[PDB]
């Protein structure tokens, strides 16, 4: 392979890359980075991106990171092949990059905040408390990360969590707000946009789940369509298939 | 005009765009909304910008914000127009958006924390207690912002000012990483990565200011000489002249 991709799967930022490769029939190598052995901070992978994060994207020998970057870098580089994921038209363009960096700096981590507390409490706690602390910190480069951790092993403040459920409900109100009008959120059509946002909503339609409440057919009947028009894609059922 | 711009001017998001425009020679209408007098809360801008803030480009009728995103729709737009201002190499390109997503991500944000606090006093304690409840009651449509506001008149939490100037700390030390080894951040040469950070980083190496024990000649002369640097191109002097 001369493009690898190295990320936990179908979920979060990972989902971004790997729905973009899949979408555009990109032959790639995908690599499970294992997160419950912690490999993203595995010496190895660490010289893969020392941010000892995923996703990260090999293409000859050269290593493309952050999750929305790397789906620019694939419509920058192979623009012709397979479906085409950013609008011709530049003012459209525009408008698909104040949603995708609308992930990067809100969405994303309101929904990311409530997982970190809920969602990985077995990694958090696999290890011995000394066991714990000796990993995180010689091994956690990020400060940020090594907060999180703590807090994922131990606690979150009570009040930083009743914010982070606001912001999700924010969130959750913008995409009915424009989904509730049209099947993508870009009048264009499907483009990286519904991908970086289909990364992080995902799942929030879960009955009995975290956000029951906030996303279901009666509150977000826009959203739930998107969410069930985008798993209806070949391309996004190639990707949970082959993951 | 065909393109016209509105937005405080030369300084923090509003400087990106208005760079940009300088850098490529692009004719445009400089429109500046004046914050002292909550312009960017004034019915006629929000008709431009339902948001409430700068900058924002007008192009034929259509409007575009978001700082970072109206650079690149310019590039985008205008790619033969005076200097470029993206690489031309796809990794380049992929390296330069990880800086300037980086500025809307981390950076931007902790030194603007630090302004709000301390910065726009006098415009927050213009108006009457029940005066200033009115116009952000009814007047300022982003909530986040509505908070911020309050807090710049009544107060920041001290924990919170603490935990700011420290991300400060680690945002100059990663531009000095870097600057300290080359004259731009990204080696292929001057571009959106350092018109992004120079809006945000402008003005941190003012003696006897908020950030002079983190940004100064003995700490940080990498991020020094980058400064000095963009200050002395032709279109970054126009741009201060013309404002
Ligand atoms: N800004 C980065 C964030 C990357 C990121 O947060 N990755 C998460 C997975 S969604 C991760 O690696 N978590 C493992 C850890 O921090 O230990 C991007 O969009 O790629
Ligand atoms: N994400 C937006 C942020 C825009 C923004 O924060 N603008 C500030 C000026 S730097 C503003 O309008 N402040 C006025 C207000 O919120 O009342 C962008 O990069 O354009």
């Amino acid at each position: 392979m001369t493009l690898k991709l190295y990320s936990f799967g179908p979920g979060a930022n990972s989902l971004k890359p790997l729905a973009t490769l899949y979408e555009k029939g990109l032959e790639f190598e995908q690599v499970f980075v294992d997160p419950s052995k912690f490999e993203q901070h595995s010496d190895w992978f660490k010289k893969i991106n020392p941010r000892g994060q995923v996703p990260a994207l090999w293409h000859d020998g050269k290593v493309v990171t952050e999750s929305t970057v790397i789906c620019e870098y694939l419509e920058d580089v192979f623009p012709e092949s397979g479906n085409s994921l950013r609008p011709a038209d530049p003012f459209k363009r525009a408008e698909m990059r104040v949603w995708t960096k609308w992930v990067d700096e809100y969405f994303c981590w309101c929904v990311s905040t409530i997982g970190w507390a809920f969602g990985i409490k077995a990694i958090a706690q696999k290890m011995s408390d000394e066991e714990f602390e000796e990993h995180i910190n010689k091994n956690v480069p990020i400060p940020e990360q090594q907060l999180k951790w703590r807090r994922a092993r131990n606690g979150f403040p009570q009040e930083m969590l009743d914010e982070e459920f606001r912001k999700v409900g924010v969130s959750v109100a913008r995409l009915e707000e424009t989904l509730s009008k049209q099947d993508y959120l870009v009048d264009t059509g499907y483009s990286l946009a519904d991908i970086c946002n289909f990364a992080i909503a995902n799942g929030l339609q879960r009955p009995g789940g975290f956000f029951g409440d906030y996303v279901n057919q009666e509150k977000t009947p826009g959203l739930c369509a998107w969410l069930d028009r985008i798993n209806a894609r070949p391309a996004i059922k190639e990707m949970f298939e082959k993951s």
